[PDB]
């Protein structure tokens, strides 16, 4: 295919890395396709230090993305956060 | 000066594109029918190949049907494509 050699455009690479940010994250511990509180925590720590930088207890932050309370950030839930942080930063313009 | 992570970085591109694309016609904060069209043919040519018309799909993401596409409704069509690349990094055997 002449498109697969194509590099992918900035826009695709950078969703491409949204989504796999979060496996690599979520592969640590437990369920593969999940956040435990504690794999959120080092995803927060390591990779969105600034964008949440006043986020203040992460704690309480992990409940409020739990939405359906079973412990754990499944993707869609890891989603509804970076569409938090997209606004913020939509904002910022 | 705290320079920004790959998952950041990533998020802030997926939103100055939305931007880039907005300020060509029109409202500067909202994409017509052309500019939607130029985002997807110059920054989606690979997530949306097989699109079909892109005047129907416009539509499909118009949900407020005001032909213009607000950056909630962009953001809804990069959560589809972001959703499309988690089914790929996270096969079921
Ligand atoms: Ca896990
Ligand atoms: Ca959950
Ligand atoms: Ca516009
Ligand atoms: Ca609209």
């Amino acid at each position: 295919s002449l498109m697969a050699a194509e590099p992918l455009t900035e826009l695709e690479e950078s969703i491409e890395t949204v989504v796999t940010t979060f496996f690599t994250f979520a592969r640590q511990e437990g369920r593969k396709d999940s956040l435990s509180v504690n794999e959120f925590k080092e995803l927060v720590t390591q990779q969105l230090p600034h964008l949440l930088k006043d986020v203040g207890s992460l704690d309480e932050k992990m409940k409020s993305l739990d939405v359906n309370q079973d412990s754990e950030l499944k993707f869609n839930e890891y989603w509804r956060l970076i569409g938090e942080l997209a606004k913020e930063i939509r904002k910022k313009k």
